[PDB]
């Protein structure tokens, strides 16, 4: 082709399995948001490709130690793959080592609460020990609370960084979990994204919370020095720009949203 | 060691004449987000920096005989400023010509009316045509509507293009004005940062109304080739990370916000 290796993660609704995916090959295992930016993207720039998915289960960070990366990231770091369409959102310290495109979505940190619970903000969460709180391993939205300046969230760091049982989960999944299992003693801190679809499925038991604690993006990411940076830049801006970005989050979220 | 030219525009609450400021020489005339936003990423970067209003009080459009650029875009282009400052849209037909940096602001384009108009969408005011509407000349939003495949924008677009009196405004404060003089029988299609800074000034008689018609970001702009682009990238992420890009929103919008 060539045919160009695209890491991506399994994070509903951006890569799902279909139903009966043992039946299908390669790529027509998969839907989702990312699968279909995915097709967009290539059929704009010209390359045939093959999603795989990111062994390790990561979005990416790097660690401490042995300063290697992990995750998607270090899939693209370690010359694993050419391209990672996924919901990774763009940060500095991984702008210091994969380049991104501009934004395809906007989002922030944001709360997720079984239906029910009394919170309403960080402040509220803050403020209190019955209800436990955590965050998804390997990602931004831990990174925000262990750097943060900011009064409440250096509080919640505090809490979280030490807390026992873990607070923190290796998946969205399993956080999201451990909200509707936890019968209100659980809220997890998640992207925005994320927590707008959950709400919008059965079994329709948890909510989005407050307002988001920050504002960002998620871009396309390429290794330093790809050929296909400045293509795919302007492949997303092309799609941006038509409104198919704008359709997609639609057929993904709202279309056949089930509550309500 | 030498002086950054660094181009923007007059623009509320991004730049704005001090009171007074007649008394005050270059820089020190100035005040507002903008004004903010270029100490702090001329300090992160190291560089010393003259503002330069530019010349045309244009954002900047290309000349489809002529091919040439204006406003802010065109002193990039033609080597007049170094840096552009100011609430200017990421566009696909803009980075092919100059770099930008990841978004500091997020924004769409949406609708103020005169409070008490019977408008609330977009598809409101292409039914109908005793309530007419307009844009800024030579942006984003202009081209967002001469572009759209649609059916709405569409309708609206071929509305505006032939209206007379003419629909387009030389500037913000024009458009702001004629909505507020027209006893609402004029809408203004405007960024939704503007939109909502407006609504919290005196004498509060403007609204942002419906959701955003897109989704998409304000960044730096540097001409392409430039030694800058890195440094003011990863500053403006550190000011995004570091929650700095919050509080300057927070500052010039809410904070001493007149209207409840
Ligand atoms: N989008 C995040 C993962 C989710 C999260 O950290 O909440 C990332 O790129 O790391
Ligand atoms: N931010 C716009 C100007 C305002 C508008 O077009 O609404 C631009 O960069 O062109």
């Amino acid at each position: 082709g060539r045919t160009v290796v695209v890491t991506t993660i399994m994070e509903s609704p951006y890569v799902m399995y279909k139903k009966n995916h043992e039946m299908f090959e390669g790529n027509d295992k998969y839907e989702g948001y990312c699968v279909d930016l995915a097709s967009e993207i290539a059929k704009h720039i010209g390359i045939k490709y093959k999603i795989a998915i990111v062994p390790d289960g990561k979005y990416g960070a790097r660690d401490a130690d042995t300063k290697i990366w992990n995750g998607m990231v270090g899939e693209l770091v370690y010359g694993k793959a050419e391209i990672a369409i996924a919901p990774l959102t763009i940060t500095l310290v991984r702008e210091e080592v994969i380049d991104f495109s501009k934004p395809f979505m906007s989002l922030g940190i944001s709360i997720m609460i079984k239906k029910g619970t009394p919170i309403e903000s960080a402040e509220d969460l803050a403020k209190q020990t019955e209800i436990a709180y955590g965050t998804l391993d390997s990602g931004s939205t831990k990174e925000f609370f262990r750097r943060s300046k900011i009064a409440v969230y250096e509080k919640m760091w505090t809490y979280m960084r030490s807390a026992e049982p873990s607070v923190f989960t290796r998946t969205t999944a399993e956080g999201v979990a451990r909200v509707r299992k936890s019968k209100g003693k659980f809220a997890f801190l998640l992207e925005s994204t994320m927590n707008e679809y959950i709400e919008q499925r059965k079994p329709c038991d948890t909510m989005k919370v407050g307002g988001n604690l920050d504002s960002k993006g998620y871009g396309v990411a390429t290794p330093k020095g790809s050929s296909l940076r400045t293509p795919v830049n302007l492949a997303v801006l092309k799609l941006s720009e038509a409104g198919v970005l704008d359709k997609l989050k639609n057929k993904w979220w709202y279309d056949k949203g089930e509550c309500g």
